[PDB]
């Protein structure tokens, strides 16, 4: 499930070969062109990289550090130079500036599937699973060639692009921008297994939770926690919590499900095995590659960019 098509192979070649002209990234070789969005700890900006005429998504993220803990961390990002895959965000480089860290990447011109979702209402089954199939191969990916796992996979860590591409980024792979971040920069516990909630047992398994609780908010077209009613279902299909409360109800509660009739019984049990509050019955990464729903996807032709193109206005 790591083979490369024809025309993905030729674009992470042209990506490569691009990334090759760019050289030493500088702040002053910046110019900004928008705000893509910001969340817990940064803020993204489309850019343009003047030297090269290269358009960017530059992450800035604003630490008061020490020399010192800085070069540690942008040494850290350096291995993002080698996570090269179709279902990998590009890197272009990282690097620290005005006492803020930047870590520029490919630009993904659709932005991401929380925003997707914001613009759809919902996603139709179809389109999540071309979604399911990139993030088992990104998550796949990670795994076998960086012995990574993912630990943040949520809707805004998905990200589409006009060309039909659908990558995952913000994968930790610096400890010391973790540490350093973990100040007052945290992100949302929402999308967290319940053993990671509890302290316990935390492997590539975490991630597919974190997986299966995306793609039913992506499905139902809100945060299914805790579960809609029959009559919101009603209004939704024809046919507030606080942060503690929800963490503590994801640790006690049975996990959140599709609804049925309005779903394929192949995609409820997709997210089924994916949601199994018990780690070591959830279902691998290697046992989702073969379910009937990821291998009636893939057999799937899909418009992805056509959909997607039409659903945000793009163009
Ligand atoms: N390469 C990229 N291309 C296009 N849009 C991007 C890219 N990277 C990030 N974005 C957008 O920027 C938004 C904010 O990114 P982040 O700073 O990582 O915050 P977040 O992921 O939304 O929330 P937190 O920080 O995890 S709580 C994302 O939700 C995307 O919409
Ligand atoms: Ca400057
Ligand atoms: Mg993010
Ligand atoms: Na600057």
């Amino acid at each position: 499930e790591l083979e490369l098509d024809e025309q993905q192979r030729k674009r992470l070649e042209a990506f490569l070969t691009q990334k090759q002209k760019v050289g030493e990234l500088k702040d002053d070789d910046f110019e900004k062109i928008s705000e893509l969005g910001a969340g817990n700890g940064g803020v993204v900006f489309k850019v343009s990289h003047k030297p090269s005429g290269l358009v960017m998504a530059r992450k800035l993220i604003h630490l008061e550090i020490k020399p010192a803990i800085r070069n540690q961390i942008i040494r850290e990002l350096q291995v993002l130079h080698e996570c090269n895959s179709p279902y990998i965000v590009g890197f272009y480089g990282a690097f620290y500036s005005d006492g803020e860290i930047s870590i520029c990447m490919e630009h993904m011109d659709g932005g991401s599937l929380d925003q997707v979702l914001k613009k759809a209402g919902r996603i139709p089954e179809q389109i999540l699973g071309k979604v399911s199939i990139a993030v088992i191969k990104g998550l796949t990916y990670l795994r076998e060639k960086h012995k990574i796992m993912h630990r943040d996979v949520k809707p805004s860590n998905i990200l589409v692009n006009s060309r039909g591409e659908i990558k995952l980024c913000d994968f930790g792979v610096s400890g010391q921008l973790i540490d350093s971040m973990a100040n007052s920069f945290v992100g949302t516990r929402s999308y967290m297994s319940p053993e990671r909630l509890q302290g316990t047992h935390y492997s590539v398994q975490s991630d597919i939770w974190s997986m299966g609780l995306s793609l039913v908010e992506m499905a139902v077209g809100r945060y299914p926690i805790p579960p809609p009613d029959a009559k919101e279902l009603e209004l939704m299909f024809g046919c507030p919590m606080a942060i503690f409360e929800l963490l503590d109800y994801i640790v006690n509660e049975p996990p959140p499900k599709l609804p049925s009739g309005v779903f394929s019984l192949e995609f409820q049990d997709f997210v089924n095995k994916c949601l199994i509050k018990n780690p070591a019955e959830r279902a691998d990464l290697k046992q989702l590659m073969v379910h009937a729903f990821i291998k009636r996807s893939d057999a799937e032709e899909v418009d992805f960019a056509g959909w997607l193109c039409s659903t945000i206005g793009l163009n």
